[PDB]
């Protein structure tokens, strides 16, 4: 598969998960059914969004890993996917929230080509691949902000901060991706935790990465060796080369 | 002029500002128009909707304020008045930013009559009077949540706390909304250096109060005496009847 295959099938997704979410009435979305790992009811939104975006992967030669649908299936293709990242403001009319895909010919990171990221309530899009990254379709670039006195999203302020305003919207998928176009000057999640799962993680890193961002662990490591699998866990620090190692000296 | 004519008139001021402001890509929102007085450079996107918001509201018998024009006009009915909360999520195309209305009888917030905050970026309608809170129609009142583990709105964040989600979305007329319709448990503003203005404040207090739930400052002090034309920065914490007193304790 290229690209050119990923991008026409993530539209597909996008406008089947969209479809399937919206009729959805707000105590539709509210309601629980499931079984989450690491604590949480499978509420109607997530897996009327997952039902959706699964039988178009289906008809793939891909592998897809998701939070509740877990691993199965085969392909030389893995695609880690978030049916939707957001789900509580969705649930609440709150309209940040979207399905997240990344596309890779390994079962690390390191070998994605192709990220897409569509916010499920404004129909923003968002993807990269290997000619840049792009939001409704204009290339997008990261801002180039090199002092601490710059726009933050932050998971979470433990303690005073240096930054000028600090945003915590939701949904890491779509704030990558509010980094990535500069929207915002850095994305941090910081949490001792470890909360951050690869499918939320994966696409939105590999899009801020077109678009000239420098993502890591909290550590500086690189995210290539973090893995498509169900207990990987990430934190991160996102910014542009710049501000990137003063935030790392912050956070120290 | 009565509750019916304080919401004739925002439903006439909110299409012109939603209007004016849709028709405008981002690339002119998000232009300086010249510094103003007490305050930074100007956006284009502040000026069209102040521009859009007083063409009808000084047609009427008011004095209305805003932080960027002061005090116009000498009728004894006063509006605080934001045309655009959350200039920079509408710059950057984020959907959460509103204009904000609050009447009054009086410059004292505790002879406000209406309240009314309107999402440009959703169409989505907050009101109230007094026969209770609404939105998009729809009477709605605060979730009974009694517990700290809860979901907070919250600037900022500055150390453990005991909450089970915190976010911050740059609005607060509207996140004083989400918090007046159940899909936040609290509203918190306890940065030491206050910058929450009444025009923002105001009519997302007004509104929260109807659906029923307490709002004071840190120190569980009354806002009443809040004036539109004489104004304070302002601190808040907001929650249930239940709730609030943990707050007030939690936050020293």
């Amino acid at each position: 598969m290229d690209e050119r295959d990923a991008l026409r099938i993530s539209r597909e997704i996008a406008g089947e998960v969209r479809k399937a979410i919206a009729s959805m009435p707000l105590r539709e979305r509210v309601k629980d059914v499931g079984m989450g790992k690491d604590g949480t009811p499978t509420k109607a939104a997530d897996r009327v969004a997952e039902d959706a975006a699964l039988e178009i992967l289906r008809k793939e030669r891909v592998t897809v890993v998701t939070e509740e649908s877990g691993v199965l299936g085969e392909g030389d293709v893995f695609v880690a996917l978030d049916p939707l990242d957001g789900t509580f403001n969705a649930t609440r009319g709150i309209p940040v929230y979207s399905v997240s895909l990344c596309f890779s010919y390994s079962d690390k990171l390191k070998d994605a080509f192709f990220g897409y990221v569509y916010n499920l309530a404004t129909g923003d899009e968002y993807y990269a691949d290997s000619s840049g990254a792009y939001r409704n379709g204009e290339r997008i670039e990261v801002s180039d902000a090199e002092e601490l006195y710059c726009n933050a999203i932050i998971y979470y302020p433990d303690r005073k901060f240096p930054f000028k305003r600090m945003r915590i919207f939701g949904s890491a998928a779509t704030e990558l991706c509010f980094f990535a176009d500069g929207s915002f000057d850095c994305f941090l999640d910081i949490r001792p935790g470890k909360m951050l799962r690869i499918y939320d993680a994966a696409a939105g890193v590999f899009i801020a990465e077109k678009a000239g961002g420098k993502v890591t662990e909290l550590d500086g490591e690189s995210l290539g060796n973090k893995k498509f699998d169900m207990q990987e866990r990430l934190n991160i620090v996102a910014a542009n080369e710049k501000l990137h190692p003063k935030l790392l000296e912050l956070i120290k």
